[PDB]
């Protein structure tokens, strides 16, 4: 309604019956599959019954509806009970539940967004609460809508630090539309969870992190109804004391049963037991939401004008990123920016200054920042751009990995790439970020070499699906492109050519500029080189690279401010291996660097103008 | 001594004078460099003075001595004050401090283990406490020695979830030899830290996580002496209220000064001010430790016998890993094992059963697990083997990255690689782990294809420096190698050859077995293929690959249960690009997978025996 509807005994009995149907289905499906986690389903059965059939408001026939309450199954291995509630709600055919984990079904082992009732993939534990925080932030501050967000976690799961980043985020940002349900079933996978059934200690941890924390009997439908019924001015933690395998005689509260399906003979006996407890076959109906989520536009986002950079002027691509993102924010209210206490260094502060209501300070918590962004992007409510130093996106790789499994459209800009940052040393130097982002199967990897290309990369990323990464650079370099140069995903640029070119040199960011400097060195020796700027490292403009190489005696030289593995050189090599008369030579950083001036480190690690020149001569000779 | 020595006013004044010398040096060094973080040094100056010149026990001329107390600078950007205390202690020449961040110096921007006084590199925030936990665990349970471990953290830093994993670890494992000092200076990089000077809330969070928590004035040398002087039966958190830029008039407690050096004119004026407070030039001497750390052997670790596997028997390489690690543990007491609540699935439980005192349950907290291992490996005290699913090592990539910057010798075994796990789906499938580990510059990447190769990989890893990764596989495959087959890092094996071979097919784990099955299919069609097992993906046996390719008409086909980028195919391609008549073709997983049986998914994603056979024919034709 709006008033809590205090259930009668018959509604409570129907919720109990529902919980027991959900147990039966979880057992049937995992026994049929021969794999899965029925004991992890069974501890959560009353929680699920009460959320889906008393507390939540949602359209049962339209799970993605923007007005619906959100549910995030953070403990994703309880997928079978998620599937069972959506059957119970009438969305999914009951017979399909028995096809769990089959190649002929979309009821996969863990939830995935090919399912209409799933927004984010889980299965890597500890990430759901951060997505839920993004959904709740969006609900309260962007959509300004009445939907609530519910997130179910395991107790072993609570050992992940990412959970506590989300806990802290929710209290900083007063997410009083967010509820975390903790399934304190005492046990993890291979041993008891550290705190077991020390419910007080869970309470104290949640309260210390700013949450309103309520301990309940997690197998009492009435206590759950009551705890979920009351809204707070705080994010609320329902700390539910449960037993793993609840309702499975001789398995409840026992070790050695995580991720183990009941055999067929045992499932039959247990199901008969559970079924004997059910007092009516009649099912409860879902209740729909208040429809107050606003319309969101779906159109291409265009910069309000061309770049206003002048050739020969100098700007760092990190600063051009912030300028471009702010500019883009004037064109569209969909754009939001997130940063992890690095906004002065990534230049996302420019966006904050101009569009403060759409900036989310995420503090020094990169995992959570990525999960917030994923949650904000769900149901296309926003177009997120996250930023930090590229090196520190390695802290969030599992969140990024899961974001691609979640089919998420997020944009990530990592600054401070390579040794060219200079004096801070290797802890701040991204040397593995191309490897990392190239291995994310939905990614587009932009490596803009000047301020014009950076602005164009921001615009293209905004309109590109999947995981978009933009690699920015700390020092200043010259603008080399005209403001009206056309840029496209998968289209490189030849920035220097002559008919007498003897090598095609591929560089990007600072190494493009070093390659141009090398070309000037070499001209002194009457040696000409073609210089190619890839623009995107993934996808790579294989056609222009090969055409170029055919014009320079088959020779390619790649030079990159990155380690040898998984970067530009390996991408180029895999693209052209086998093409006759095509050779690829490679300059990159061969080991952990050290502090010094940018130019000194480019020299030390063999990727400056003199190293390029020397490599070109050796190929010729 | 052993009794707290309660300092007199003159000792207290000398500690104040010390703190002010440390401020002056931090300013001088960062002004000389033109970069660095003097304000982050200055909040910590009394803490540093008291730790190094009252509380700690260590040999000033032998920082790596195994009997010493350990100090971990988690907030690594305060490196200049670390350098200054080691000058103050007489280890480092005072003049060298002014060479901070120069390419001619080892006083780099953040601490690194080329410095004798540094065990682990920091600079990626939130990781030091986990290393410190490993050091303290080692001290209490392995070395059984009297040294204590002190770890200094920032307040912004405390937003990292990895810190809270360490907090929880320390209370689970009763690390009453560990002290965390929290520099609550109110400010992060780009804004106030979330809790600012709400000291109570920091206390409540630490206490809820099981620590004895003491709030102090962090600029009171006496309060610090007193708080550090008392041992507890708990890990102890000294929650120090400080001001960022303490002692720099007009900068103390101000925003817009993080990571900004004072200009030359301002540094002169401030230093004169600070110097006017110093009452004596006489320096305090360090006090040495009790020498009760045991001797550790340094010898090669050998398996007690050859593998006892029989050709044709079937075993999963994940199970062979656990068998091999347990076996290895009988040969050497140096071996320790760590796992993140996956021991039943990785089979590290076998080691736990046989060597329980040397197993560390790390719970569902992969970041912390890697940092524990790094800390345990410091000063060569142990030889750590960590395990989880390879997919979940992506959760710890920044810790792994930093472990290589720390020159750490740790071993990591990731199970459940590829689609061949089957029904759980992609959240559990490692498809990017070769990319990841290959990009870690000190890594050795083992991909054993049967139980014999797995045992040999465990033995070789134990004796190999750097970041060793062993990729294991969930399903069972046949033993194909004799027990006395010699294995070496960088040496592949040809497992099938004939004089009429038309393609060299490179596979590993399940795809090696699929390649053998393809060879049998193809023989029906009177087509022979050479099959090569790399053993190590990094370093790759380029010689045997090329020799093989020269025997099979220049053709190589790679097939891998991994994404296309950064894996086996790209490694091979980069190794041989340009070699005449050498062609490389590549089969890998092209997108996020889905649930099904192992064989069904190998088929769906184009990496089974029928896909290999079809690729071979197309090359021929
Ligand atoms: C980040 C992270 N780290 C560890 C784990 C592993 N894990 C879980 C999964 O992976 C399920 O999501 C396993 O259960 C996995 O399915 C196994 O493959 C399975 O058990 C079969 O083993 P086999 O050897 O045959 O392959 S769940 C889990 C414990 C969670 O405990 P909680 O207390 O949080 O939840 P509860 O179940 O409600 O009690 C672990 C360690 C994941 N997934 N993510
Ligand atoms: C995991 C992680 N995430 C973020 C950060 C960034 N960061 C710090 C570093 O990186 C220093 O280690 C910066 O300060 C870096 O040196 C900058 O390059 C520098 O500031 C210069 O900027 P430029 O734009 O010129 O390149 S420190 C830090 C704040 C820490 O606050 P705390 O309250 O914890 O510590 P305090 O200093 O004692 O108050 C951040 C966000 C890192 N390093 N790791
Ligand atoms: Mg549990
Ligand atoms: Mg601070
Ligand atoms: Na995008
Ligand atoms: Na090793």
């Amino acid at each position: 309604m709006e008033s809590y509807h205090k259930p009668d005994q018959q509604k409570l009995q129907a919720l109990k019956d529902t919980a027991n149907r959900l147990r039966i289905s979880s057992i049937q499906a995992t026994t049929a599959a021969g794999s899965g986690h029925p004991t992890s389903c069974c501890s959560a059965a009353e929680i699920m019954a009460v959320l889906f059939f008393h507390t939540m408001r949602y359209k049962s026939q339209d799970p993605r509806n923007p007005h619906n309450d959100r549910f995030v199954l953070s403990k994703g291995h309880a997928a079978p009970i998620l599937y069972a509630v959506w059957a119970e709600a009438g969305f999914l055919a009951e017979a399909e539940l028995l096809n769990l984990r089959k190649i002929s079904s979309d009821l996969d082992g863990h939830p995935v967004p090919k399912q209409a009732f799933t927004d984010v993939a889980t299965g890597s534990l500890g990430q759901g609460l951060g997505a839920a925080c993004g959904m709740a932030y969006t609900g309260k501050y962007f959509d300004k809508a009445s939907y609530r967000v519910y997130c179910l976690l395991g107790d072993g799961e609570l050992s992940e630090g990412s959970v506590w980043e989300a806990m802290a985020f929710a209290s900083i940002y007063k997410l009083d539309n967010l509820v975390a349900i903790l399934d304190i079933n005492r046990l993890g996978q291979s041993d008891p969870a550290p705190l077991q059934h020390q419910m007080d200690i869970y309470q104290k941890r949640c309260e210390a992190f700013g949450w309103h924390a309520i301990i309940v009997d997690g197998h009492s439908v009435e206590e759950l109804c009551k705890a979920f019924g009351q809204a707070k001015h705080q994010p609320t933690a329902i700390i539910a004391k449960t037993f793993k395998g609840r309702g499975i005689t001789g398995v409840e509260d026992k070790e050695s049963w995580h991720g183990k399906p009941l055999p067929k003979n045992m499932a039959e006996q247990i199901i008969q037991e559970i079924y004997s407890q059910i007092q009516s076959k009649k099912k409860i109906l879902a209740t729909p939401p208040q429809e107050d989520a606003p319309s969101v536009d779906i159109a291409n986002i265009r910069m309000p004008s061309l770049p206003s950079y002048k050739v020969g002027d100098k700007i760092a691509t990190r600063k051009a990123y912030g300028q471009a993102l702010a500019k883009l924010g004037h064109a569209s209210d969909r754009i939001i920016a997130l940063d992890g206490d690095t906004k002065n260094s990534t230049f996302s502060e420019i966006f904050k200054k101009e569009h403060p209501d759409r900036f989310i300070e995420c503090y020094i918590a990169e995992q959570n920042m990525v999960s917030i962004a994923v949650g904000c992007a769900t149901r296309n409510r926003t177009v997120p751009f996250c930023s930090t130093f590229a090196a520190f996106f390695t802290r969030a790789f599992d969140q990024i990995r899961m974001a691609a499994i979640s089919e998420s459209n997020i944009n990530l800009c990592g600054s401070h790439c390579g040794v060219s940052i200079g004096e801070d040393g290797p802890s701040q130097m991204a040397l593995e970020d191309l490897a990392m982002f190239r291995s994310v199967p939905t990614s587009t990897v932009f490596y803009p070499s000047d301020g014009v290309a950076t602005e164009k990369a921001v615009e293209l990323a905004a309109n590109t699906k999947g995981i978009c990464f933009i690699r920015t650079s700390r020092p200043e370099n010259a603008i080399i492109y005209n403001n009206n140069e056309d840029f496209q995903v998968g289209q490189a640029k030849v920035v220097l050519k002559s008919k007498d070119d003897q090598v095609t040199v591929i560089g990007a960011g600072v190494t493009l500029h070093e390659a141009l400097a090398a070309a000037e060195l070499l001209k002194k020796e009457k040696i000409n080189i073609r210089v190619l700027d890839p623009f995107t490292i993934k996808p790579l403009d294989r056609k222009l690279i090969l055409d170029s190489a055919r014009a320079t005696k088959g020779r390619i030289l790649t030079v990159e401010d990155h380690y040898y593995e998984g970067g530009i050189g390996e991408a180029v090599s895999s693209a052209v291996v086998g093409e006759p008369g095509i050779t690829v030579t490679h300059l990159a950083v061969n080991r952990v660097p050290r502090s010094g001036k940018p130019a000194e480190l480019l020299k030390m690690f063999g990727i400056d103008r003199d190293a390029i020149a020397q490599a070109v001569r050796g190929l010729i000779t």
